């Protein structure tokens, strides 16, 4: 009644890199109607980004990257709590006192830290190490019931899991003061894969860029690299769905479904009896292009309006900062602090 | 012009534990007058207390015990900035930023952690792991230029300047962000030995509490404690100052000459041909009891005033964020954020 009946979920949106049509079919082309269904909170990761090395007018630049793209497929800063982690001063004062019921262990058996800790030899900094009790902090402080993760983040979910259920066991074991998070489910399984391995799934951070389309990558570099994305070996051509046999083919038309809504019953059907992929591949891009133009157009526009965009930072800080701050109070009271007064 | 051409001088303050005669003697008794000669900040470290499990309702009172003392020992409101750390959001952010700037060998190799590590075996927190890093924080977001140090906090002063030094290496080398702060020398060297063994200096955290006074500690028992001191072995008693040889009596003589403003030279007269130390360490304690009696009253009134210790906490919170926030928003425009607008 209302929002206090849909689960909360948190999203950490990271201010780096360049999203992949992956994660647009996967994830992001869902969050208009997840919107509806859940109480979203979307954390632009700034605080997380600097665990790296980051030149400082690109990771300023970036953050509008990702704050624009939310907007440009439909987050709404009326309808969900969208907003930049650094703005947000709760998150670094719960990730402080969430440190003290973290046990050392528990942070150097994480694989991103030991990764990590081999590629940059003595140089390796205490924030990749302590990322993770930021990322409860972040998790915790909104009652997050659910939280989409990738792959290289479930042992990180699984700590901040660790963490609430040791805090509430201490301070709060009859009325919990955290809920304890549980992974969100995507509600469409899209199956990207490398263009020129279509066994492997698309990664944003391929260092083969052959592989991956992005979602603000230019037309004419979706077309190319969809007309030379991997087909199959069959004898005469043939467009019809088959994971095992035509991986290649099946990614095309998993891609053109996205892109046109047709079914693989339809697609089989519209290219029955054709015998060449080069059409189709043709197609494919353009339909591809056509999808995600009126995304990049919309951002584009949102991006260079700093006006706007400031007005979403400052509403959605304050929107967060709301909640936020009602959480960290909880936790100084129980831990013993003297309450500002 | 005028606080401008002072020095910046940062303290911080435990809420754990009880203060001695020694830390007493050694430095808050100078702090009225440092207040005027430096422009001091006076935080209460309760982030820092949390690193080691404390009870909840110990660590509130612990907390207004730390405020009060000061306010009893001339710390004023409105002369210093005087804060609970806990109550000024910037210290946990900028703690954050530079764990980023931290080798984790840095933090690994601190004497402190090892020790702790040795201690707590699995169960050593993060917390404690980090300290020096917020440590760090809580120094140089005030510009301090000195910090009175322990010798097992010199370890920790070290890695603020490292820290520092690199940071301002990597983002304003021509104007620096931050200020490297130094040692605070103190302006009294008093030498306060444990009672019961005058070679060892008086410890806050001995076991063995027959050797220490605390500041807090009730008259009858300082006067009990002061009767069973150590003396010394010559005969007949000679009431003489000499550390080598009658080292109990120079640390009662020091006790004696700082509780009555008497030098050495006019308290070895006034016992001139007395040859017993009874009627002496009753006299002594009978000085240190009314040395410490006023800042008992004036600190159990103040402690149960509420209403102006809020008033404190406010003043001083305010006062400190107002500071604090200028030095964080330098470094988070530094690293590349976008300001929160
Ligand atoms: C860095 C990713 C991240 C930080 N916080 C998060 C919260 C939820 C999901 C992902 C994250
Ligand atoms: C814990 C002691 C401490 C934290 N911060 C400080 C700053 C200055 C001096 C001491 C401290």
């Amino acid at each position: 009644s209302n929002a206090m009946s849909k689960p909360i979920v948190l999203s950490g949106v990271q201010p780096s890199g360049e999203l992949s049509i992956g994660n647009y079919l996967g994830a992001l082309r869902q969050w208009q109607q997840m919107q509806d269904d859940y109480d979203c909170q979307y954390c632009v990761v700034d605080l997380h980004a600097i665990t790296v090395r980051q030149d400082p007018q690109a990771l300023h630049e970036a953050t509008l990257d990702a704050l624009a793209i939310c907007l440009a497929v439909g987050v709404d800063p009326k309808k969900s709590t969208l907003f930049v982690q650094s703005h947000v001063p709760e998150h670094a004062q719960l990730g402080w006192v969430l440190n003290c019921y973290t046990q050392m262990g528990e942070l150097s058996r994480m694989t991103q830290f030991k990764d990590k800790s081999a590629r940059y030899a003595n140089d390796v900094n205490a924030g990749l190490f302590g990322y993770p009790v930021l990322m409860a902090a972040d998790i915790l402080l909104y009652g997050a019931h659910q939280v989409p993760v990738g792959s290289d983040q479930k042992q990180h979910l699984e700590l901040a899991r660790d963490i609430a259920t040791r805090f509430n066991n201490i301070y709060s074991p009859e009325q919990p003061i955290f809920t304890i998070p549980e992974p969100y489910i995507p509600t469409v399984n899209a199956r990207v894969m490398s263009l020129q391995d279509a066994t492997k799934k698309m990664s944003k951070s391929d260092d083969n860029r052959k592989n991956v389309i992005t979602l603000l990558e230019d037309p004419k570099s979706i077309i190319k690299k969809i007309n030379k994305a991997q087909t199959d070996a069959e004898t005469p051509p043939r467009i019809a769905y088959d994971v095992e046999n035509k991986a290649g083919i099946a990614n095309l038309m998993g891609l053109y479904s996205a892109a046109t809504g047709k079914t693989f019953a339809e697609i089989e059907a519209q290219y029955a009896g054709v015998e060449m992929y080069g059409p189709f591949k043709k197609d494919v891009g353009e339909a591809v292009v056509a999808m995600l133009e009126p995304v990049q157009a919309e951002y584009q526009r949102i991006r260079n309006d700093r006006e706007y965009l400031n007005s979403v930072m400052r509403d959605g800080a304050e929107k967060a900062s709301a909640k936020a701050l009602q959480t960290l109070k909880k936790v100084y009271a129980a831990v013993g602090f003297v309450a500002r007064p």
